[PDB]
């Protein structure tokens, strides 16, 4: 009697949706999509399987224009489609940007109606640039702590920290998409982890332990070849330019590290005590070790950290 987990994303507003798409154009599968949005326009150009027009009643089709209170209510009018399209899942993330409408209002609630369905839910949302202004990111800090009482585990990212990985000329939409890869690389993280039984085996239990009921969260993947493969993908797995909540103080740690036949005991070890350093915390790990024989020198080091 085995278990395979379905795993859901779901996009809330115009920055979630947009991540969706560029998630979905990359390729993503065993994961299902769900498209929720006021704005009519934007879901109909939606690659995602499932879509949830909210709020047309309130809105007439349009987005919330800045106005929290209407994605809240918006998506509370629709609570029994999101319950139905949510139905079956065992882990859900709700991704949004904060700031505006529709994310900011209707996000925790989808959050809150996916842990009532029983999904570990975990939130990555953004917040928005300071160039945006001082009441955007006080309406964002608002939606971020209501995403905070909804979820199992959140992740932040200030879009901010995008400013710090730009040159003077990288296109927008290339600083976008590496914003979305720390939602993409999460999700393919755990699917890689339900799909194979490790020779130390985690499965979606341990993940269950290590994210239900925590707060923040990191969640990172490392890949390295060649000498101190072990100790530099591990340290690319916790390495956090975008990230609002780093490593440090991390009380929980699940570590995956996958290899070839050539990894070795040491090199697991040099790994595990990176992550352990870098907390700079005694850390409960959940470890395990998945042999690939199809790799030949790479490593791969996942890494989910939780217990801020
Ligand atoms: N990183 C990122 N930030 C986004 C993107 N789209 C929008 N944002 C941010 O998300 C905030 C809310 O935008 P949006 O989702 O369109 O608002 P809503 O649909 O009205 O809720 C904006 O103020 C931006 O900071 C996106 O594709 N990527
Ligand atoms: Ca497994």
């Amino acid at each position: 009697g085995s278990h395979m987990a379905t795993l859901k994303v779901i996009g809330v507003g115009g920055g979630g949706n947009n991540a969706v798409n560029r998630m979905i154009d990359h390729g993503m599968n065993n994961v299902e999509f769900i498209a929720i949005n006021t704005d009519g326009q934007a879901l109909n150009l939606s690659k995602a399987e499932s879509k949830i027009q909210i709020g047309e009643k309130l809105t007439r089709g349009l987005g919330a224009g800045a106005n929290p209170e209407i994605g809240k209510k918006a998506a509370e009018e629709s609570r029994e489609q999101i319950e139905d399209a949510i139905q079956g899942a065992d882990m859900v993330f709700v991704t949004s940007g904060m700031g505006g409408g529709t994310g900011t209002g209707a996000a925790p609630v989808v959050a809150k109606i996916a842990k009532e369905m029983g999904a570990l839910t975990v939130g990555v949302v953004t917040r928005p640039f300071s160039f945006e202004g001082r009441k955007r990111q006080t309406q964002a800090a608002a939606g971020v702590e209501a995403m905070k009482a909804a979820v199992d585990t959140l992740i932040v990212i200030p879009n901010d920290r995008l400013l710090d990985i730009v040159d003077k000329s990288t296109p927008m939409m290339e600083a976008f998409k590496e914003a979305d890869n720390v939602l993409r690389q999460g999700v393919q993280g755990i699917s890689d982890l339900i799909a194979v039984s490790g020779e130390v085996n985690l499965d979606f239990a341990d993940v269950k332990t290590i994210m239900s009921n925590q707060g923040s969260a990191l969640m990172g993947i490392g890949v390295s070849s060649g000498e101190n493969r072990a100790v530099e993908a591990a340290k690319k797995a916790i390495s956090s330019p975008l990230l609002e909540t780093s490593i440090v103080g991390a009380q929980g740690v699940l570590m995956n590290i996958t290899g070839g036949e050539s990894l070795s005991l040491f090199e697991a070890q040099e790994a595990a005590d990176i992550v352990q350093d870098a907390a700079d915390e005694d850390v409960n790990m959940i470890f395990g070790t998945v042999i690939n024989p199809e790799l030949q020198d790479e490593i791969v080091v996942t890494v989910i950290a939780t217990g801020f």
